[PDB]
């Protein structure tokens, strides 16, 4: 019966770990920011959509950018689009010249060589003192959003900014209690916005991780500065439609690279170390004791005692209630992610 002792362990580790750190973040949550938005603070600002195939959306995203109540005498547009099959970059054009007062570079390469790539290259045409990355897909809800992220980078210290997401709450704890404690390891794709100098110490986006967002922000973080998810900056996450747990998986394997990645490079600051070290826990570590304690019972259940099928039964009745779906489907995306991940190198 010792497969119902090292089922139950293994599951009470597991769901015990999120619950704990999800507890210290309530605690960071009530003590309030030691650093403060100005909203008088007015620096140049480059916003840089690097965009691959997507001429329907990027007329109507290029839109969404222009339409922001943002000073534009400092504010300048660089979409990088590396060699694209459909018409984007004469679609970029056409837009182009039909909002003039709106400063924008189309920068275009000779070959595809992935995000980070093309994001490098539009970094060294870019003239700004805050650099915005967006997705094309991105839409930004407010016209006052930009403003808000930069009003927020005000203070020295503060190195990078990214939003909260709307369509769990518990997610949106861990990003904005990790902010007031120190950093959050995690940013958003949908506005990661960085000050120049500290990309340009960098230097630049590195290739080798997926989530250029999230590992800039925390190689910000270790040198540190500050890197924060305020609640009052705000996106739309945008959903892909198709294949939506693809989509997922490949989301779940860019956080893995990169908290495989970061956890490898010692030397944290001592209040982002704990906030580092737990969170590559939740994302390498505990969705593997999952489905061991699965294993564990169906191999008890199968042969033998059955209290185990009591307990996979009761499973499958707790996957009734959504939030376990959630956490648990979740689980399996990090699964999915970590041996798509050894198996994809080769
Ligand atoms: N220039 C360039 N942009 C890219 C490349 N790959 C992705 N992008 C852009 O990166 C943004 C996000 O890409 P996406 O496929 O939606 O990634 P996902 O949201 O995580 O599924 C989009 O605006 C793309 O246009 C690339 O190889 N070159
Ligand atoms: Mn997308």
């Amino acid at each position: 019966m010792l497969l119902e002792a090292i089922a139950i362990a293994l599951t009470a580790a597991h769901f015990g770990a999120p619950l704990l750190y999800y507890w210290r973040a309530k605690r960071w949550l009530k003590k309030p920011w030691d650093v403060a938005p100005d909203p008088t603070y007015r620096p140049r600002v480059t916003v840089i959509v690097p965009t691959y195939n997507e001429a329907p959306l990027i007329e109507e995203k290029l839109d969404n950018i222009y339409e922001q109540d943002y000073p534009r005498d400092k504010l300048e547009v660089v979409v990088v689009d590396s060699a694209s099959t459909d018409g984007t970059p004469s679609a970029v054009r056409r837009w182009a010249e039909t909002h003039p007062d709106l400063a924008l570079t189309l920068v275009e390469e000779t070959e595809r060589r992935g995000k980070a790539h093309a994001l490098n290259t539009a970094l060294r045409h870019a003239t700004g003192e805050i650099v915005v990355i967006t997705d094309a897909d991105a839409l930004w809800p407010a016209r006052d959003t930009l403003a808000n992220a930069v009003k927020w980078l005000a203070d020295p210290t503060v190195g990078a900014v990214s939003c909260v997401k709307r369509p769990r709450d518990f997610y949106n704890v861990l990003r904005v209690a990790e902010s007031k404690a120190w950093a959050t390891p995690i940013f958003h794709g949908e506005l990661a916005a960085f000050k120049r100098e500290l990309l340009e110490r960098l230097g630049g986006f590195p290739t080798d991780v997926g989530a250029d967002d999230s590992h800039t922000a925390t190689k910000i973080a270790m040198m540190g500065y500050r890197a924060i998810t305020p609640p009052d900056v705000v996106c739309v996450e945008a959903v892909p439609k198709r294949g939506y747990h693809a989509w997922r998986i490949r989301r779940a394997q860019h956080l893995v690279q990169h908290f495989a990645k970061a956890i490898r490079d010692g030397k944290a600051p001592p209040p982002f170390k704990p906030i580092l070290h737990a969170e590559a826990y939740l994302h390498l570590a505990n969705p593997w004791a999952l489905p061991t304690a699965a294993a564990a019972l169906a191999a008890a259940a199968a042969a033998g005692s059955l209290p185990a099928a009591a307990l996979l039964a009761t499973g499958a009745a707790l996957a009734l209630y959504k939030p376990y779906r959630t956490w648990t489907t979740m689980q399996a995306y990090l699964i999915a992610a970590a041996v798509k991940n050894l198996w994809d190198k080769e």
